[PDB]
């Protein structure tokens, strides 16, 4: 009767997966980085710590961040004083905020992506939801499904407690979902809210302090699919390959623990040095098979974990000073939004390329690379193809 | 130069994903269910609550569970008295146990699966790790990678805080990973440790009490891959399709929150009734395309959330009394091991089928169905194809 070989050929999709739409959203309130050290040491009641404040001023001035959007307001902090301490029990209060706000912000981003896409919500077949802020059952994927009114039977993948590399991961995931399933349209959402990590300062833990200087909130959403319907859907970027690796002997370079005091962060040794030392190996594995050896001929998307990472990668690889313009722009305007960052950078890049009338969505270039960096020292490497503009 | 269309055709695999190996592992200590009511009310210092103890006795006697394996021993509870209270802050103590024990147990199962597979560990290209017990960064996937000595560059998917349906989810995930990537061999691990949910009894929360009667520990591992190398690798079950849906108007049927007191569980209304009312719709969606309408002609794997779910599905669908033998056997010998359960049942089924000299790994039958049930009231439905013996 029926053969699994024929079933398999019919159920799989045809060509490479493409990003068909992008949307972004942030909390309403942006705080200027120039103002943040005064603000932070005030609402954490740490004005006594003059030495520490001077270090944090340097951190914020060095961050190359102009502003960040933050769900956490002074009013919310007044209501939650255990969140303001370096270490006070506050996991429940932080969860109460984030289990609601993460899918809410994610919905805002998704609605925008779906608007650009222009297709009925009912055509979405898959949902990949990613966050590093909070956990619950059922998860944020379920909540977003309900908020948006997606079909029941949407195939969901809930990616919790992922960390900063996961912008690459959700792309790796959506690629396989879209390419292996003929009519698949994958909604991808990364939604990040720093209420789970915000805390007061400790002179014993300066690395936690740098986190307070860098992390901001935001959500990004994509529609990903193979075999775009002509005249109706329009690819923006196509995916070619997606890799992931653990950088050698980088054990506790970036750690995060979910405790009674919320999510703690540890950031040790030469994270910028570790990434810079190793990144060319990931470049070569990705591009040597394509016959590409000049990395300046690529359009670049890198997770802006901090400006020192970008600077040292640029110096190591010998990138022209403007290659990381898009990445530095979202670092400047949004700060480090963990997993969502890299997707904001894709949006920045295709918008700027259009306004500057480059020939393609990737700054006029054909091939590009997207990097996520995060705990494990994990690096995600996605090879992208631009589309003619 | 090179065209992405040809690259795509070369980089994807040919046939359907197959389970190539199965391994399981449990903590060393099993507690007889006949002894559990006395034990539990003793170590939680609740012997005063005679009324509640009799209720719990009814629960354990009704559970159709003979024993469970438990990482938590009386010695560990004595060292962690805040875990024994119904409500005491204890998340840190539970995380400390589970962030270590979950990948440790997973490694045991994985080593067993790899032994059966018989191929070098270095041939593993992907790792899907699933747990509902604890979260950390980097995750249990990173830890398992380090424990097993997998290649860096193994492509990892860390599935946290998933719940009891996730045995289905990891199959759904591994299917797309294996089928979309030509040489891919996917290590799948589900590892579940109930130290995160163990707590004392409360007459105000009887639904928490049923969890104390049902949940046990365990880990299961699979190797999944397409295009098995003939004479070297041996498919056990092949995957045909994988679906996921949210049962209508089942809102708070199964909830779990991760709080300062650990993981709390809420289990409301007629979970068995909700599942039974809706399950034929998932059967029909899965099997109508294959021309199959007699659900007794399938080999069955169902998540044993409780014996009432099994009994009511059986009655509703009109299943022969022996169809759920394999599922009921692992319920009896292991209890409810959340996401790992369904994988233990696959192992039971193919082992029993072999010892009974049935014509196939699925009790002599060609087609089968695997169900995962969990929060959202989510049901995962996987269509399986057995292999000749």
């Amino acid at each position: 009767m029926v053969n699994v070989e024929e079933i398999r050929k019919a159920q799989r999709a045809e060509g490479p997966a493409a990003i068909l739409a992008i949307g972004t959203a942030t909390p309403p309130n942006a705080i200027e980085q120039s103002e943040y050290p005064d603000y932070y040491f005030r609402v954490t009641n740490s004005e006594d710590k003059v030495e520490l404040k001077e270090k944090f001023k340097r951190m914020c001035e060095k961050s190359m961040i102009k502003k960040r959007y933050l769900y956490l307001t002074e009013d919310i902090l007044k209501e939650n004083p255990n969140v303001c301490a370096y270490m006070a029990t506050s996991l429940d209060a932080r969860q109460d905020m984030v289990v609601v706000e993460v899918p809410k912000l994610g919905k805002e981003a998704a609605t925008r992506a779906i608007k650009e896409w222009g297709q009925p919500k009912s055509k979405i077949t898959h949902l990949v939801f990613c966050t590093t802020s909070g956990v619950d059952m059922p998860g944020a994927d379920y909540q977003l499904t309900k908020l948006l009114g997606l079909r029941p039977s949407v195939k969901r993948l809930m990616m919790y407690q992922q960390g900063c590399f996961a912008g690459g991961t959700v792309l790796r995931l959506a690629k396989d979902l879209a390419e292996n399933n003929r009519g698949a349209r994958v909604l991808v959402v990364c939604s990040e809210i720093t209420a789970v990590t915000f805390r007061g300062p400790s002179e014993s833990h300066l690395d936690s302090l740098v986190g307070q200087a860098l992390f901001g909130d935001g959500a990004a959403a994509l529609i990903v699919g193979s075999d775009a319907i002509e005249g109706i859907e329009r690819p923006i970027f196509e995916m070619v390959s997606a890799a992931q690796t653990i950088l050698p002997d980088s054990e506790g370079a970036i750690d995060g623990h979910l405790r009674e005091v919320g999510l703690t962060f540890h950031l040790l040794k030469d994270v910028p040095g570790i990434i810079s030392k190793n990144i060319e190996k990931s470049l070569e594995e990705a591009f040597k098979p394509l016959g590409i050896t000049d990395y300046n001929s690529l359009f670049w998307i890198a997770h802006p974990g901090g400006p020192a990472i970008l600077d040292q990668v640029e110096a190591k690889i010998g990138l022209k000073p403007e290659k990381l313009r898009a990445t530095r722009h979202v670092l400047s305007e949004y700060g480090n939004m963990s997993s969502a960052c890299v997707l904001f950078i894709l949006e920045e890049m295709r918008k700027k390329s259009a306004e500057e009338k480059n020939g393609t969505t990737g700054e006029g270039l054909e091939w590009g690379v997207l990097f996520g960096f995060g705990p494990g020292l994990t690096v995600e490497t996605v090879v992208l193809h631009s589309v003619e503009a």
